[PDB]
C-alpha cells in the first residue's frame, strides 16, 4: 500500500448517500483550532451523522479512516454529497509551520491517492463533474446548495499555502 492509514475508528453505521458512481474526492479542514486527529476520530465515531460526516482525517503525522469510501457522505451540505467518493479533513490545531507541513504533505498525497483509487482526475476545483473539489468549490457550484463553507482555503492561507499553490500541489504532487 502507498500510505499507512489507521482504520481503528472506521465507523460501520453510516448511511449511503446517492448511488455509485461517485465522481468527486472532497478536500476539507475541520474548523477546530484545538482538536487532535484522535479527538476528531473519536468525535466522528460518536456524533450524530446528521451533523455531517466524512471518510478521512489527517493530523499529527497520521491518517485515520473514519468513514467508508465510495458510498457518498453528508460532507458538503448540498447535492454533491451524492458525489463523495471520499471526504478528507485536515486538522487546524497546528502550533508551528513544521507541524502543519508534516500533515499538509500527507493531505496532498492522500487526496491524490484517493482520486487514483477512484479512477478520478487528479485536478483541483475544475469545471468538470469529476475530480478533487474543495468544500469552497462545492458550496459555490453544487446543485441544491445549503452550505456557506469555504474550507480548506482560509486554513491553508494561515500557514502560507495559496489557492494557486494548493492547486499546483494537488495536480503535480510534492
Ligand atoms: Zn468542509
Amino acid at each position: 500500500a502507498s500510505m499507512e492509514i489507521n482504520v481503528s475508528k472506521l465507523r460501520t453505521d453510516l448511511p449511503q448517500v446517492g448511488v455509485q458512481p461517485y465522481r468527486q474526492v472532497h478536500a476539507h479542514s475541520t474548523g477546530n483550532p484545538h482538536s487532535t486527529v484522535q479527538n476528531e476520530a473519536d468525535y466522528h465515531w460518536r456524533k450524530d451523522p446528521e451533523l455531517g460526516f466524512f471518510s478521512h482525517i489527517v493530523g499529527n503525522g497520521a491518517i485515520m479512516q473514519v468513514g467508508p469510501v465510495d458510498n457518498g457522505a453528508w460532507d458538503v451540505g448540498g447535492g454533491w454529497n451524492a458525489e463523495t467518493y471520499a471526504a478528507v479533513e485536515l486538522i487546524e490545531s497546528h502550533s508551528t509551520k513544521e507541524e502543519f507541513m508534516t500533515d499538509y504533505r500527507l493531505y496532498i498525497e492522500l487526496l491524490r491517492n484517493l482520486a487514483d483509487e477512484a479512477g478520478l482526475p487528479k485536478t483541483l476545483d475544475t469545471g468538470s463533474l469529476a475530480g478533487i473539489k474543495t468544500h469552497e468549490y462545492a458550496t459555490n457550484n453544487q446543485p441544491n446548495n445549503h452550505s456557506d463553507h469555504v474550507d480548506p482555503y482560509p486554513y491553508l492561507a494561515k500557514w502560507g499555502i495559496s489557492r494557486e499553490q494548493f492547486k499546483h500541489d494537488i495536480e503535480n504532487g510534492l
